[PDB]
């Protein structure tokens, strides 16, 4: 139950960070509209939001479970980690 909550809500995460982090590829973060940077945030709090959600789902998993199911819920996570620093690169101009 809670593997499968970790995944859903990692998978959520990786995809609207991916999102942000597509809107400053294509449009310069300094030059966005005000429009484009409430999306942002908004959908940056989201992101927040379900990672405080996996973070109270970590401590409901008890050991030991299936391998292969540890390994996607850690994929997804070093995913979401992956699009995070991508989202700061295009952010800050460094990409």
């Amino acid at each position: 139950e809670q593997i499968g909550k970790l995944r859903s809500e990692l998978e959520m995460v990786s995809g609207n960070v991916r999102v942000m982090s597509e809107m400053l590829t294509e449009l310069v973060p300094t030059q966005a509209e005000p429009a484009d940077l409430e999306l942002l945030q908004e959908l940056n709090r989201t992101c927040r939001a379900m990672q405080q959600r996996v973070l109270e789902l970590i401590p409901q998993i008890a050991n030991e479970q299936l391998t292969e199911e540890l390994l996607i819920v850690n994929d997804n996570l070093n995913n979401v980690f992956l699009r995070h620093e991508r989202f700061e690169r295009f952010r800050t101009g460094q990409t």
